[PDB]
């Protein structure tokens, strides 16, 4: 170690015995603090490196490497933290620790020592255009194994050994948060690194994330029936299957049969499993008429035709092999696919298998979009690069007995399966948890990315597995949310708090307290609720402010 003085500009510079050998410092300066932005708490003094991991040429004759920026506080209190990914990753942060929940005060903000990393690829680098732009990653076999854990295991070995020469120790305890990929990274981490990090948040994981295209060829072929107009490739318009006043009239439907079996009619479906059970856009009425929500004759604004009923009837099912057997898993019907705040139609739910409406082409996530061409490249293996204009057919023309068996193939050079490297469905978390290590999921009830009862299944695998699960591991569901954010719900929460609290004091979180972001949803200027860990659901107390989170309690269903 350099005969320096700790946590300082000298021993900030001097980083320029790294456990990987192939380990190149590229930037290592000392920052004065940086006062607060409209977007940003303030920014303590620190030391910020970058640089870059395992430089080298990949068998698609394109470079890559891992790159990690990490921000090391001059006042520092011990702890380090490392921010989750998100889409197909490939782009590195500001790396000042996010903590997601839309929070404005970041790890460092908090004094945390903080790193982010791309994932292995990098966006502006990796972009071939015969390969479906950046998700063209794909096509290199050690590139799928950095995205899916040798990243993160990497950057997590070199932040901490940068920690213990730059600050003279280890840091006490190691936190991870984050959500979508991020979210699957956190799963990754508890089963596949235990020792890595003491506390972990992982929000809507997509630990099955090579499901997801599955899932997305089943979607777009159950909305095609209800599809009007063609894009330019000739392929329906998802998008116009149905508008947004439509699916605003699907909502509404929805609050009316379920709203009120959480005890209080407020716009929120608290009670998520008696809705399941009850809800059926067959059969359910339009609340404000008592005429059925399926158009018994011509369509109205004030219907959804039977094509269009049968057509979200058979997305939310899940998708199914010609032997009738789940290939992923199905989706809860909820108040959040759609929502008004004003004049603003909520498009949260609807981007992910629908796109916007006010469209000539197709723009969903999953018919065209990054979703439909990840799965293409990066999970289908060997993987399939083809034109963007194909993408769509591509989905169209998706067969459920032949194509989902891609994600669990090798082939050549691709040793593992998508699954094998990107998939976190492990429930043996006993070395984690005999270690002290503690983990927060949660996952927003109109989630259409990934399906927030696939993750309530997985916890209830992880319970059944492990007797006092919630000693360790508690699940937060969060009606109306959409992905990560946005929503008729309280989508706004501080997960890093209450992470510390249960990692370091052993209080383990029997509410978190949330707040809505577009409290518009409900026409109010504010609502806060308390999250409630998994199976329980928010219980109103019976009279006062039903915005205040003081008049209501966690409890079991009705
Ligand atoms: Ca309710």
């Amino acid at each position: 170690p350099p005969p320096v003085p700790l946590a300082s500009r000298a021993a900030c510079e001097a980083l320029k015995v790294w456990p990987n050998a192939a380990t190149v410092v590229e930037v290592a300066a000392w920052r004065d603090a940086a006062p607060a932005t409209a977007s940003a708490a303030a920014l303590p003094e620190h030391c910020e490196v970058s640089g870059a991991i395992a430089k080298r040429t990949g068998i698609d004759g394109y470079p890559y490497e891992i790159k990690f920026r990490l921000r090391m506080p001059a006042e520092w209190n011990g702890r380090f933290f490392m921010e989750g990914g998100s889409g197909t990753n490939g782009s590195l942060s500001a790396a000042t620790g996010s903590i997601g929940g839309g929070q404005i005060a970041s790890a460092l903000s908090r004094n945390f020592a903080t790193i982010a990393t791309d994932g292995g690829h990098d966006n502006a680098v990796n972009d071939n255009p015969d390969a479906l732009g950046t998700v063209a990653f794909g096509l290199d076999p050690q590139a799928r194994l950095d995205m899916g854990y040798n990243s993160y295991d990497q950057v997590t070995q070199a932040g901490k050994a940068a920690v213990a020469r730059f600050y003279g120790r280890a840091a006490d305890k190691s936190y991870f948060i984050g959500c979508s990929e991020g979210g699957r990274e956190g799963m990754m981490l508890s089963q596949r690194f235990p020792s890595h990090y003491d506390g972990i948040v992982a929000g809507a994981p997509g630990y099955q994330l090579p499901k997801a295209g599955i899932s997305g060829a089943w979607t777009t072929q159950s909305l095609a029936p209800a599809a009007v107009g063609l894009d330019a490739q000739g392929v329906p318009l998802i998008n116009k299957s149905f508008s947004d006043a439509d699916l605003h009239l699907l909502s509404q439907a929805i609050l009316g049969t379920c709203d009120a079996l959480d005890g209080l009619a407020d716009g929120i479906v608290d009670n998520y499993r008696a809705c399941q059970a009850a809800f059926d856009p067959a059969t359910a009425a339009n609340p404000a008429n008592g005429q059925a929500l399926q158009c018994v004759g011509a369509k109205t604004a004030d219907c959804l035709s039977p094509v269009q009923v049968t057509a979200i009837k058979r997305a939310m099912a899940g998708p199914v092999n010609s032997a009738g057997t789940p290939l992923y898993n199905r989706w809860a019907w909820d108040a959040g696919m759609s929502g008004l705040s004003g004049t603003t139609y909520n498009q949260g739910w609807r981007s992910w298998w629908l796109g916007s409406f006010n469209s000539s082409a197709n723009n969903a996530q999953r018919v065209s979009g990054f979703s439909a061409r990840s799965w293409l490249v990066d999970f289908a293996t060997p993987p399939e690069p083809m034109p963007m204009t194909q993408v769509a057919a591509r989905m169209m023309k998706f067969d459920f007995d032949i194509d989902p068996l891609k994600i669990w193939a090798t082939s050549g050079q691709f040793t593992q399966s998508s699954m094998d490297w990107h998939g976190a469905t492990s429930t043996d978390l006993a070395a984690f948890r005999d270690r002290g290590g503690k983990m927060i999921l949660y996952h927003g009830m109109s989630d259409a990315a990934f399906s927030a009862l696939d993750t309530a299944d997985y916890y209830e695998r992880l319970g059944a597995a492990m007797p006092g699960a919630a000693g360790f591991a508690r699940l937060f569901l969060v009606p109306g949310m959409n992905h990560c954010s946005g929503g008729p719900g309280t989508d706004r929460f501080d997960m890093l708090t209450p992470l510390v609290a249960w990692v370091e004091r052993g209080e383990a979180p029997d509410q978190i307290s949330a707040w809505s972001g577009t409290p518009g949803y409900f026409g109010v200027a504010a609502r806060t609720r308390p999250l409630c860990p998994y199976p329980q659901i928010a219980r109103y107390k019976g009279s006062g402010d039903i915005n205040t989170e003081a008049n209501f309690a966690c409890a079991a269903p009705p």
